[PDB]
């Protein structure tokens, strides 16, 4: 199915691609080409069509391709330069988190975990749903995407959804949901 095989694409492009025989370059781009030979490993029927025709077809715009390169455009635990096409329109944006950590937050802002990026979402529903991910309290924080830019911070187009920006300042809350 497509769902089967798109699992197993993101788990490779963003999480293990050097146990499937892959070396990523700086921007998260590996070799179509190679990634079915990984791919086909686990689904043999697998075809460079049937790939394409998945990144075309994604919901969420998960993938990117440029000419024999595919990558994931988001989510990768390993470091990534994500030159991604500027958020220049959004006014609001909206962040997905648990209770317990509005404190943190509302005294040092939204930071990434592991570096690079911290996530946003332009649904207040997609956001939701990416809290629901750390726990059952979740709350949604509404992001003030105007004030953001003002204070200098690029807003990146990452999926069709996802939006990524370095860090949220404090003073770019504007209400918890
Ligand atoms: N054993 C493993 N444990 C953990 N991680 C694994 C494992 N093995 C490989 N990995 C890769 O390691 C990364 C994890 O972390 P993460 O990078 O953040 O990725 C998230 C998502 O990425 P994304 O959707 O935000 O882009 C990514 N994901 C989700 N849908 C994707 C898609 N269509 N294509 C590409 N990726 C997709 O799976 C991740 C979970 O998300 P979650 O939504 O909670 O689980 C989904 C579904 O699995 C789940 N569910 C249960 N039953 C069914 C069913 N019968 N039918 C449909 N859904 C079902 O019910 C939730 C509703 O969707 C990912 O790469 C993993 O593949
Ligand atoms: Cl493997
Ligand atoms: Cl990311
Ligand atoms: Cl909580
Ligand atoms: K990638
Ligand atoms: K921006």
């Amino acid at each position: 199915s497509r769902f089967k095989v798109s699992k197993l694409m993101a788990y490779i492009l963003r999480h293990s691609p050097w146990e499937f025989g892959l070396e990523p370059d700086e921007e998260g781009f590996v070799s179509i080409e190679e990634l079915v030979n990984a791919v086909r490993k686990v689904y043999p029927w697998v075809t460079e069509e049937y790939i394409r025709e998945i990144v075309e077809r994604d919901e969420k715009g998960r993938y990117e391709i440029r000419g024999n390169k595919i990558r994931a455009r988001y989510g990768h635990s390993y470091p990534v330069i994500l030159r991604h096409e500027e958020d220049k329109e959004s006014k609001v944006l909206y962040h997905g988190t648990v209770r317990r950590n509005l404190k943190g937050i509302m005294r040092e802002g939204i930071k990434p975990m592991k570096r690079q990026y911290v996530h946003l979402s332009i649904n207040y529903e997609d956001a939701y749903n990416t809290g629901m991910r750390h726990g059952e309290d979740v709350v949604v924080l509404i992001i003030d995407a105007e004030c953001l830019r003002n204070k200098g911070y690029k807003i990146l187009k990452a999926g069709k959804k996802v939006r990524i920006v370095k860090h949220v300042p404090v003073d770019c809350i504007s209400g918890i949901l």
